[PDB]
């Protein structure tokens, strides 16, 4: 591992960091960007492999990074804001290895809640859910089907650090359903056509998987079908539906009402 | 000729719509933009004054427009691109008169819930809160002190039409405190300081006001100094805060738990 320095833009490897805003480029190295000193330090504790650092506690983190076998860049405010695309950047920005938990490795125990998101489209919605699931003491996020990337800069920002603190996993519809049966869980699907008050449900007996639907479309039958309980939050207006993240928060804290205290 | 067409983007009739991006123009013209036909209809059905209407049921809408003294505009999909600042946007756009409820015209009755936001800065947060508060069946939003603007296009998008549906007042800390002290309400302020568990509060006796804090600071002591109760939602982790809108949604559904089904 090694240190380096640059101020010009083109210098191919600085177009390499820039391009971590694109999925196709992030995926070509299983890699992603996160901003902030406090944050990179915390993500290092949670055991995340750092590939590059960008920038006095920096000395020890750079040491930890170069000694871990990867690049480190002393750099001006013009470069840092251009890669983070903000006029008013942070001084320190880490690049890290993406990691998902494989779904087969996840074994729901008593007392645990999971959030499964069928085809989540909006990045902020996802990042906010990840943050909120973390806050509720849930044990992970399961991204079912084609969703937005959890490791986009837009989504990573919205987590406020929680991307590093709660397991994320991804699966096609079939494997998830296979898993969801074998796991011995109370599957709680949510629909705007659901029959039962989310408050009237048993979240105590079994580990729970909260199944949330797509923003435009809601849950497709193939997953709706599986519900051990088809729940809905009562509303009272013109309003069609709740925002996805909002709904997920409402459910997180009902589902763990008995477990959260002061 | 209220039924009127334009192709040119040079036309000053267009660059004055684009000026609605600016808050100056928005505020000094008392107007704002809203996208989509089912909005533009339901806002018409909700009694809103449409100034301008750009673009099957469209004819029935351009009628209600002109009947109420509103100008109409036929323009190409690329004119609608440049006003909106959007890829692929809706066929219709509507420009309306802004509508704030004066605070002292609000009379908190029994079984009603109001949300008050101190210094909300994020357009999305607000937009969503407005949405969530419509859905929880709350009687109105109260914006306290310097906030992002609820009639901005960003915030309007995030309400998904709920901006037309729930009244919005605005006030500085003084006016708010004045009205509050008179209006006879249970002010439940979300804090972490003097705070009790949010599921233990009495939300039945007095019409409730939920007073949520600023995304960075949180509530300023002078506001929390006049709170009937201080509520906190318990959490688990290094994660110190809930997103404001998330916190507000949770509070809303606890505050109206006894009322919703
Ligand atoms: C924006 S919504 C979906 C809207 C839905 N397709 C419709 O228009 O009929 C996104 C998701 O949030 C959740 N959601 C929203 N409102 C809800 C409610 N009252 N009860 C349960 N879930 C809700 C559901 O999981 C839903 O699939
Ligand atoms: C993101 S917070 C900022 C709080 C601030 N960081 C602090 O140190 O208090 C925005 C506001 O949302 C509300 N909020 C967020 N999490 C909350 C919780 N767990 N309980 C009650 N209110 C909360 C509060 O009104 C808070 O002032
Ligand atoms: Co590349
Ligand atoms: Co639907
Ligand atoms: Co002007
Ligand atoms: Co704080």
């Amino acid at each position: 591992g090694q240190v380096k320095e640059v101020t010009s833009l083109t210098n191919p490897i600085v177009k390499d960091i820039r391009a971590l805003t694109q999925k196709k480029h992030r995926d070509e190295t299983r890699s992603f960007m996160a901003e902030g000193l406090k944050l990179v330090i915390d993500a290092l504790d949670l055991g995340w492999k750092i590939k590059t650092l960008v920038y006095p506690q920096v000395e020890q983190v750079a040491a930890k990074t170069v000694a871990r076998g990867g690049l480190v860049l002393e750099v001006n405010e013009k470069v840092i804001s251009t890669i983070t695309r903000r006029d008013n950047p942070q001084m320190v920005v880490g690049i890290f290895e993406q990691r998902y938990s494989p779904l087969r490795d996840i074994h729901p125990q008593e007392g645990e809640t999971y959030v499964a998101l069928d085809r989540v489209r909006d990045p902020g919605n996802l990042g906010t859910i990840i943050r909120t699931a973390d806050a509720a003491g849930a044990s992970g996020i399961i991204l079912v089907g084609e969703t937005t990337d959890p490791f986009s800069l837009e989504t990573v920002r919205a987590t406020m650090g929680s991307v590093f603190a709660i397991p994320i996993a991804r699966a096609n519809t079939e494997d998830f359903i296979r898993w969801q049966r074998a796991a011995g869980v109370q599957v709680v699907a949510t629909h705007l056509a659901g029959s039962v008050d989310y408050r009237t449900i048993d979240y105590k007996s079994k580990p729970v998987v909260l199944l949330m639907g797509n923003e435009q479309a809601g849950l497709p039958v193939e997953l709706a079908r599986e519900a051990g309980a088809l729940a809905r939050i009562p509303q009272a207006g013109r309003a069609d539906s709740l925002n996805l993240a909002i709904a997920t928060g409402i459910m997180l804290f009902e589902a763990r009402r008995h477990l959260l205290s002061l």
